[PDB]
C-alpha cells in the first residue's frame, strides 16, 4: 500500500541511521547537510518508483491494445504483449512523436533507479575511501583534548596545534570531498535536465500505432494492419517527474552551498580551548581550500559529544 | 486487513517511540503536545490512505466503463484503462463538473501523502537542526544540578544561573521553534482548505463521458462515440476527507496554543532549587520570546527524570 | 485465517503487555480492572472487524447485482461496482427501508474502528498526561518505605505521612482519572446504542433497487431500468453486532463500578507499616474524592513488588 | 499448509511457554495438569478451524448453487452468493431439515472460536486475579526456607509454620481456583453437548432449496423459482466435530479430577524440612478445602527449583 511504502522510505531511517558499527566509536562521518541531501536525492526516486506502479493508483496492466472484436482473448493477449515488446524494433510503431518518447515511457522506472544509484555512489565512495581516515583522526584529537583538559584541572588544583599546522599544507582529503560533491551536483543537474525533457513530452504521445506483421502473419490477410495501443502508466509518470524535478531544483543550491567548504567553516571552533594554561597556543591560523577546513567542519559538526568541550563552552559563554 | 493496518499506525509507537539512540541519554527532545500533534497529523493521513483502498471495503478496480455488449473482454479492458489514463488529456472527458474534480479523484491518495510528508518535515527539521543543541545543553544543566545537590548535602553534614541569564538575550533557538510550529499550522490550514473544497464537490461528478477517438479509431465507425465511466473509489474519498477535515479543525487550536511559548511556560520550575545554600540565587527573572522560555519548557517537560529534583519537590511540598 | 487472527488479538498481550521502557522501573501505571476493560473494549471491535471479512466465512465480493443475461462480464462488473458506489447518491437506490441502513452496511467496519479508536483514547491520554506523575511519585514513596524499614532494623538491633496529608487537599489528579473513565463509559454507551439500533434493522434491507441511469445511459434504452443488488456481508454484520452489544452491556457495570474510586479503595493499605518504631504515625485519615484515594488504589495495586511490604504483611498476619 | 499450521499450534509452545516476565522470578503459576488442559482445550479448536478451511482439503468456495445453463457467469455468481447470504432470512430456503442446521453450518468456525475463547477466559482470569498473589507468597516462603537451611548449617558447624496455620482458616484463594475449574468444566460440557448435536445432524441437510424472489425479480418470470444449493464444507465439519467431541469427552474427567484439590495434594511435602533443628516444628496439620491445600499443591509442583530442598530430599531418602 502507499502508506506503508511511505513508512518504509520516509518516517524512518532509510539511510540516515547512525553507523552502528564497532569501529566508529559512535561518531558520524557525514555532516547533517550532506546526510540530508543524500537521503532526499535517494529516497525520493525510490519512493516515486514505488508510488507510480503501486496498487490503488494503477488499473490493469501497463499497456493495452484495442484488438478487433473477432479476436479471442489469447489473440488479444498476444497483441497487447507483442506491442509492449515491439517498442525497441524500428520497423514498427509508426508513432506521431518519434521513437525516443516510447523508449522513455517503457523504461522510466529503470531510469529513475539509474541515477538514484548514481547519486548514492559518491556518498558510498566517501564512506569507504575517506570516512575511515576521518574517524581515525577524530578519535585521536578528541582523546587528546580530554587529556589536556584533565591535565589543566590537575594544574589548577601542543601536539594537536602542531598536527593541525601540518594538515594545512596537505590538501589530500579536501579534494576528495570537493570531488564527491561535484559529481553529486553534476548527476543532479543531469537528472534535472532529463526530468525537464520528460515532462516536456506531449501527453498525446504514449499512444502509438502497432502492427503484428512479421513472418507468418505478414502474408496472412486475417488481422488488421494497424492496432491502437497506449502506454497507460504515463500520465502518472509525468506527474512524479515534475515533482522530482521541483525537489532537485530546490536541492541543487544546497549542494552548491556545500561545495564552498571554507565559507561554511568558522575559524573559532577550537578557540574555546585557548584559555587553558596547558594549551596556551593559538588554534586558528587562516582559511582556504585545505584539509584543515574539512577537519574544522567535521570537528564542529560533532564537537558537543565530548563532555570537556561543553564545560568549556559554558565557562567562556559567561561574558555578560 | 483493516484491523492489522490499524495496529500498524495506531495502538503502537508509529513515530512516538523514544529515541533509542546512544547520544541522547534517554532524554526526549520533543514535548508531549508537539509529539501528539505530529503523530496525529501524520498517522491519520496514512491511515486513511490505507483504509480507502484496503480490501473488504472496495470492489473490483478504481474505474469502470460501460462498454457496449458487442465488445470483447480485452476491448472493454482497453476502454476502462484508456479512460483511466484519459483524465489528464483536455480534448476528452466531456464531464459536466469540469476537469479539476476528476484530477483530484484520481490522485487523492497522492495528495493525502503530499501534505502528510509536508507536515512531517518541520518535526524532522527540528530533530536534525535544533534537537542536538537542546540535548547537549540539557545534558549539562541536569548534571550540574546533581553536583550542586551533592555539594549541598556535604555542606549540611551559580554557573547555571549565569548561563540562563546569558541565554535570555539570545533568541537564536526560540525563533526556530516558532517557525517550525508556524509552518506546521500553515500546512494544516492548507490541508484544511483542500479537504473542505474536496468534500464540497458534487457527488454526481466522479462519472464522466469518455471517447476512444484518437488516430486510427477516429476514422473507424465501429465503436460508440461516448462511453460512460465512473471513478468508483470516490464516495469513500469524500467520507475520509471530512473525517480528516474534522480532526484537522480540532487539531488547529492545539498548534495555535503551542505557538504561545511564553504563555505555556511557568516561571517557577527551578524555584524548587533556591532553598539549597549552595544555590542561594534567584532562578526566575522574567518572561518573553527568548531561548530561556524554550529551555524552561523543555526542562519542565522532563525534569522528573533526575532523582535530585523529586526529592526537592517533596521537601518543598510539605507546606500544610 | 480465523485461528491465527484470534492468536493475534487474543491469547497474547495485544495491549496488556508490561511497559518495557527504561523509565517506569517495572511498575504498572494502569490497574488490572482498567487494563481488562481497555483490552476488551479495544480487542473485541478489532477482532470482529477481522472475523467479519476474513476468508473461509465470506464468499465472493461484498455486493452483487443481478445483471440481465444479455450483459457481458465487464458490463455486469460495471453494474455491480457502480451500485456499490451508488449508495451515497440520493437520486438512486429506491430502497424500501430508506437511505440510512445502506450507509451503515457499507461502512460498518469503519464505524467499528471509529469507536474502537475512541475507546482507546482515554487510556492513551491517561498514559501520556497522568501516568508519568504517578510513576514519579510511586518511585519515591516505595524507596522511602525501604529506607524506613532498613532504619527500623538498625534501631531494633514521617515525610510520607506529611506528603500524603498534603495530597488529600489537592484533587488535581483524581479528576483526570474520573474524567477518563467517564468518557470511556459514555463512548461505550454510545457504541451500545448504535449496535442496538444496527441489530434492530430489518434483515430484508441489505438488498436494494439500483439503476445505471445518469448522463449517456439515461437516454439509452438498452439496459434495464432497475437492477436488484444485495449487500451480502450484512447477515454476518448483524451477528457480530449483537455479540459486541452483549459484551458492552456486560462491560458497562465494570466501568460504572470503576468510577466509584473511594468505594474501591481500603483505608488500611499502609496500616501494616504503623508498627515500626520509626514510622509510629497514623497512615489513615479519611476517604473521599481526592488524590489520596487514587494513590492508595495505585499503591495497593502493586504494593507486593517491594520486598519490605511482604515481610511486614507476614509479621502482622500472625494474629491467631 | 496443513503441516506448518500444525507446527504453529502443535509441536511448539502455543500457550504453554514459560512466563518470561521480570516479575515471577522464573516460577510457574499454573500446574502441569492445568496447563495441559488449557492448551488442549484451546489448541484443538483453533487447529480444527485452520484445518477445516485450509487449502489442499477444500475445493472452490463454501457454497455452490446449480444455476440454469442460460445464466451468465455473473448471474450465477449472484445466485451462489445470494443464497449464502439468504440463510438468515426465514421467508426463503425451504429446507427439509429446518432452519437451525443451516445456521450452524454457515457459522461453525465462529462457534468453534466462541467456546475456544470461553475456555481460555478462566485461565486468563486466574493469571490476572490470583496468580500474582501466589507468586508473591511463594517468593517469600522459598527464600525463608533457604535462610532456615543456611542457619541450620551454621548451627551444625518458625514463621512459615505460623503463616501456614493462619492460611488454613482463610479460604479466599481456593474458592477462586475451584470456580475457575468449575466454569472450565461447564464450558467443556456445553461444547461437548453442542458437538454431539452437530454430529447428530443428518448429512443430507447441507443442501437446501433457494429462490431469488424478492422485489424486482419477484414479478420477473425469467429465472427458475427454485435453486439447488449445497454447503460444501460440511462433511469436513462433521468429521472434526466428532474429533473435538472425543477429545473433550476424554478431557472432561481430567478437569473433574482437578476439582478435587484436597485429594490431589499430599500432606508431607514440607515433612522433609522437619529434621532441621532450627525448624523443629510440624508442617502438617490436616486437609480440606482451604488455601493451605492450594499452597501445598503449588509448592509441591515447583519445589525442586530451590537447591536446598533437593539436598534435604536426598538426605531423608537414605532409609535402606
Ligand atoms: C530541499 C528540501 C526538500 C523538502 C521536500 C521533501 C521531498 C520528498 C521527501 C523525500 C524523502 C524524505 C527524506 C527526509 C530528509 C532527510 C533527513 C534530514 O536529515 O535532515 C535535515 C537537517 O537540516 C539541516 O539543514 C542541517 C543543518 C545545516 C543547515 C544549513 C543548510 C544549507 C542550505
Ligand atoms: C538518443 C539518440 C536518438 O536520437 O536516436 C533515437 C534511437 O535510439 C534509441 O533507441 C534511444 C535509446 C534510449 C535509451 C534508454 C535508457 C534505459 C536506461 C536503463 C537503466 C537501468 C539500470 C539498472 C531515435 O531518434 P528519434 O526520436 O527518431 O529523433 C527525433
Ligand atoms: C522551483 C519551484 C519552487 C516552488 C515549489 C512548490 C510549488 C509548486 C511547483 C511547481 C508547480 C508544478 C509544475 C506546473 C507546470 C505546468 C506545465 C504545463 O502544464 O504545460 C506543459 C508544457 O511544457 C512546459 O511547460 C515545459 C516544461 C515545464 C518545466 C517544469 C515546471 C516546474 C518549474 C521548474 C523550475 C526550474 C526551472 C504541457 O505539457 P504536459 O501536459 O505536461 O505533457
Ligand atoms: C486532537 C485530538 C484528536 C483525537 C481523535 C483521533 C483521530 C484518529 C487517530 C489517528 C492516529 C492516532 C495517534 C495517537 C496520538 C499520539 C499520542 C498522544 O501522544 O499524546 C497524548 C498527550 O496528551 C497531552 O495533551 C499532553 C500534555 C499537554 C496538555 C495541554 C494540551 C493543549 C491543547
Ligand atoms: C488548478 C488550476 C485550474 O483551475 O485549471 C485546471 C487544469 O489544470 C489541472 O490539470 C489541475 C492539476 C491538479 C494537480 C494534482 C496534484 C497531485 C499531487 C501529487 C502528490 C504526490 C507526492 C508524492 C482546470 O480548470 P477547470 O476545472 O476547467 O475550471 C473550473
Ligand atoms: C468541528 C466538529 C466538532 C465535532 C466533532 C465530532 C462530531 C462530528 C463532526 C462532523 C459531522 C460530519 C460532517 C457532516 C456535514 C454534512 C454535509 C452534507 O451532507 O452536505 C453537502 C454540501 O456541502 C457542504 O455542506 C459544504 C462543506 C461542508 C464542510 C464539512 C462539514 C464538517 C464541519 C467542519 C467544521 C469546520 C468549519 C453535500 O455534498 P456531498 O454529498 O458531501 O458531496
Ligand atoms: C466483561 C467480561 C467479558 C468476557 C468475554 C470476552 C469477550 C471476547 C474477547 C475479547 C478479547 C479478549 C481480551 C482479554 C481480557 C484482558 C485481560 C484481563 O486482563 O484481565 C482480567 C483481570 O481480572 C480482574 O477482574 C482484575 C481484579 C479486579 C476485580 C474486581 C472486578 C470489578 C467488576
Ligand atoms: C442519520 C441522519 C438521517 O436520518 O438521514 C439519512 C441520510 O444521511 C446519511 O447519508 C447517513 C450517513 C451515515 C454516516 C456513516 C459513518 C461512517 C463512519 C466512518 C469511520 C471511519 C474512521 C476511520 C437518511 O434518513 P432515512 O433513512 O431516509 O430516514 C428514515
Ligand atoms: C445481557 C445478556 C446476558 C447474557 C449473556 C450470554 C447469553 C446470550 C446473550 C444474548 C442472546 C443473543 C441475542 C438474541 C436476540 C434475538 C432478537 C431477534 O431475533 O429478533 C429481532 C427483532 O429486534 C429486536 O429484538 C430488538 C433488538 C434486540 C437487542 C439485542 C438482544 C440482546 C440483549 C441485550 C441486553 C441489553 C438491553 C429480529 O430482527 P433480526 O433478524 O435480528 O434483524
Ligand atoms: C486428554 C489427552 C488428549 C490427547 C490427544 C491430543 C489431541 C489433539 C492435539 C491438540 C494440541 C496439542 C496440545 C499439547 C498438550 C499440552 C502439553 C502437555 O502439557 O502436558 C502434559 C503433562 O502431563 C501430565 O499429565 C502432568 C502431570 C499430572 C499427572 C496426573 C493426571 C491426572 C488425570
Ligand atoms: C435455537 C432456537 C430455535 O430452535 O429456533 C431456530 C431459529 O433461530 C436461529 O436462527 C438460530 C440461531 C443460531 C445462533 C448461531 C451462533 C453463532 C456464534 C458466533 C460466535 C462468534 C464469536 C467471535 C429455528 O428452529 P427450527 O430448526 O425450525 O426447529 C426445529
Ligand atoms: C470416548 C471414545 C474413547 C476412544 C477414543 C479413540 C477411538 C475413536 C473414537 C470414536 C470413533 C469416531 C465416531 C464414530 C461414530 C459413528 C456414528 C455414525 O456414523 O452414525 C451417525 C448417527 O448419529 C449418531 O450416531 C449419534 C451421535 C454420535 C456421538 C459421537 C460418537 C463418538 C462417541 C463419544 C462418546 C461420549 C458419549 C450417522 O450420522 P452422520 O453421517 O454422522 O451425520
Amino acid at each position: 500500500a502507499i502508506a506503508q511504502l511511505a513508512t518504509e522510505y520516509v518516517f524512518s531511517d532509510f539511510l540516515l541511521k547512525e553507523p552502528t558499527e564497532p569501529k566508529f566509536k559512535g561518531l558520524r562521518l557525514e555532516l547533517a547537510v550532506d546526510k540530508m541531501v543524500t537521503c532526499i536525492a535517494v529516497g525520493l526516486p525510490l519512493l516515486l518508483i514505488s508510488l507510480a506502479f503501486a496498487q490503488e493508483i494503477s488499473i490493469g496492466t501497463q499497456i493495452s491494445c484495442f484488438s478487433p472484436s473477432s479476436f479471442s482473448w489469447r489473440q488479444a493477449a498476444f497483441v497487447d504483449s507483442y506491442c509492449w515488446a515491439a517498442v525497441q524494433q524500428k520497423n514498427s510503431l509508426q508513432s506521431e512523436s518519434g521513437n525516443l518518447p516510447l523508449w522513455l515511457h517503457k523504461f522510466f522506472p529503470y531510469i529513475l533507479l539509474l541515477f538514484a544509484i548514481l547519486l548514492y555512489l559518491p556518498p558510498l565512495f566517501w564512506r569507504f575511501a575517506a570516512a575511515p581516515h576521518i574517524c581515525s583522526d577524530l578519535k585521536f584529537i578528541m582523546e587528546e583534548l580530554d587529556k589536556v583538559y584533565n591535565r589543566a584541572i590537575k594544574a589548577a588544583k601542543p601536539i594537536v596545534e602542531q598536527y593541525l599546522k601540518t594538515k594545512k599544507n596537505s590538501n589530500n582529503l579536501i579534494i576528495k570531498y570537493i570531488s564527491c560533491r561535484l559529481l553529486t551536483l553534476i548527476i543532479i543537474l543531469l537528472a534535472c535536465i532529463y526530468l525537464g525533457y520528460y515532462f516536456s513530452l506531449s501527453s498525446l504521445s504514449d499512444e502509438f500505432v502497432c502492427s503484428i506483421k512479421s513472418g507468418i502473419l505478414r502474408n496472412d490477410s486475417t488481422v488488421p494492419d494497424q492496432f491502437q495501443c497506449k502506454l497507460i502508466a504515463v500520465g502518472i509518470f509525468q506527474l512524479l517527474s515534475v515533482i522530482n524535478l521541483v525537489v532537485y531544483v530546490l536541492l541543487a543550491p544546497v549542494v552548491v552551498y556545500t561545495l564552498f567548504v571554507p565559507f561554511r567553516q568558522k575559524t573559532d571552533v577550537l578557540k574555546v580551548y585557548e584559555i587553558l594554561p596547558t594549551f596556551d597556543v593559538l588554534h586558528f591560523k587562516s582559511e582556504g581550500y585545505n584539509d584543515l577546513s574539512l577537519y574544522n567542519l567535521f570537528l564542529e559538526e560533532n564537537i558537543s559529544e565530548v563532555k570537556s568541550y561543553k564545560c568549556l563552552k559554558v565557562l567562556e559563554n559567561i561574558k555578560s
